[PDB]
This record gives C-alpha cells, structure tokens and sequence, in this order.
C-alpha cells in the first residue's frame, strides 16, 4: 500500500486476508474504492459480496465501481469515484489488483482535479511512488481528457440544488 497524499489518498493491490485489511487500518486507511472485477476479487475472496462486507467489518466504507483491466472507468463511473473521494478527504485508499494500472489512473485523475496538475505532473507524482503506475495508452488518453474537461468534470461532480 502506498500514499500519494500522506493519509488523504494512496493505492495498492489486492488484499490475499484479512490481516493485510488491518494493516490498511493502521496505516490510516479508513474508505476504499474497489476497482477491480467480481472475477478478480472472487480469485483471493470467492465472493465479491463476501469480500465487500469483510471490509465493511473492519470498520472501512466500501465502494465497488468495477474497471476492466487495462481500462479506464466510464463517465458515469468517472463522476460516482469522484463525488465518493470528494465526498470524504481522510484515508481514501484506490485498489484494484497488482496495484499499478486502474489505480494510478484514477490517483492521477484525481490530483488534476483537485490540484489542478497538468496530466504529465500527475501522471509522473502516481509513478515515483509506484513505478508503473497507468499502464495503458487508452488510460493516458483519458487522464488527458480529465485535465483538458477538468472544469465541466467539477461542474458535474457538484450539480447540487
């Protein structure tokens, strides 16, 4: 597990049991965004519900938006992550599961939006501290696609009445 912000948002992998779930805890973990499959939870938990109410029970706010590996999350998805890491600032954790690709993508993405990085700061800040970070091109395009739409991205993040 790794932090990009020292105890407002980090990343990491899988967790194989449930003592690597209390470690986050110590660490200062307190919500995590889920990003990985049912298939790829369900090779370490069996069951995506089971592994769900497992850190639910640990005293962590889950929130399960499933990214195809490789990918990139949708719009809709998009806005739910960020209004959900928006919504809480402290021990927001991002994992998916080797802990490179789909998290630092959206890691990075929410450093453009939060601090208004241009896509290459956000992009080279993820990878010093996890080397690897966004794998795919398809990802890099869209971290530029969030720079570029960061206004619209916080306008639809705060439609509020």
């Amino acid at each position: 597990m790794y932090w990009v912000r020292r105890k407002t948002i980090g990343g990491s992998g899988l967790p194989y049991t449930e003592n690597e779930i209390l470690e986050w805890r110590k660490e200062g973990v307190k919500r995590v965004l889920v990003l990985p499959e049912d298939w790829e939870i369900e090779e370490s938990w069996g069951d995506k519900d089971y592994y769900l109410s497992i850190l639910k029970k640990n005293g962590l706010q889950p929130l399960h938006i499933p990214i195809p590996d490789g990918g990139v999350p949708s719009d809709s998805q998009f806005l739910t992550i960020m209004k959900w890491l928006l919504s809480e600032k402290e021990g927001n954790l991002v994992h998916c599961v080797g802990g490179i690709g789909r998290t630092g993508t959206i890691l990075a993405s929410y450093l453009i939006l939060t601090e208004g990085l241009e896509v290459e700061s956000a992009i080279d800040e993820v990878r010093l501290v996890r080397p690897g970070a966004v794998q795919t091109y398809e990802q890099e395009m869209f971290l530029l696609r969030v720079e570029g739409m960061r206004k619209s991205w916080l306008k639809n993040i705060y439609s509020n009445s």
